[PDB]
């Protein structure tokens, strides 16, 4: 399919949207309604992650989360602003948004000419520290600088399940926005924090992965060009 969403633990579910160059986000079925991590890549996509929403829950969705600045995790937020969902952010992920979404935009579009050119959405509702949702059951916290300068950890304590967005994930990647030598000092600065963790899901490539896909990327990024 374009798009799946699957059961991992419990209310929480992980998205697979193949649409473009595959990114993975998460849905937490709660019991006043549904927040969703990572808006997906356009309104087009959110869309259709509602469609497949409404095949499990009648309940609203409350807000989403936009992770980073990036495309790929606030491309949605228009549709998610046009059915009454709050998009939630760091203040750092939306001042940044505001002015490097043009920027992000066209270069998205460098490598995928068939992606849209989006007007600016951004966040409504925005956190100057670390943030709970869902009756402190989705845990956002920043960690430093990594992938983007912004990036943030979404935790889910009673499935141990971690998501880092587009920190997290098995193959390198080309590393444009990057912090290469700062981006093992925050993963290590996340594995000091000792959370427990059985899945922790990537936001590119395959998802599903245990705790040892932060030693594998850590890895990979310590070997890098200007690491
Ligand atoms: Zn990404």
């Amino acid at each position: 399919a374009g798009m799946s969403l699957t059961q991992v633990s419990g209310p929480v579910y992980v998205v697979e949207d193949n649409y473009y160059v595959q990114e993975n986000s998460m849905v937490y079925f709660g019991a006043k309604g549904v927040t969703v991590v990572g808006a997906t890549w356009t309104p087009d996509t959110a869309r259709e992650l509602h469609k497949l929403i409404k095949r499990v829950s009648r309940k609203p969705v409350l807000e989403v989360i936009n992770t980073n600045y990036h495309t790929d995790r606030a491309g949605g937020n228009a549709y998610w602003k046009s059915i009454g969902a709050k998009v939630v952010s760091t203040r750092q992920t939306r001042d940044l948004m505001k002015s490097d979404w043009a920027e992000i935009v066209a270069f998205t579009r460098k490598g995928l000419p068939e992606y849209p050119d989006l007007p600016l959405v951004l966040p409504n509702v925005v956190h100057d520290g670390d943030f709970t949702l869902q009756e402190g059951k989705v845990r956002a916290f920043y960690a430093g600088p990594a992938h983007t300068p912004d990036g943030i950890f979404v935790y889910f304590p009673d499935e141990q399940v971690l998501y880092g967005g587009c920190i997290l994930k098995e193959k390198l990647g080309n590393l444009s926005f990057a912090d290469v030598k700062a981006y093992p000092q925050t993963l290590e600065r996340l594995k000091a924090m000792k959370l427990p963790i059985k899945t922790v899901i990537g936001g590119h490539d395959s998802p599903l992965h245990g705790p040892e896909l932060i030693d594998h990327y850590e890895a990979l990024i310590k070997a890098a060009p200007q690491s």
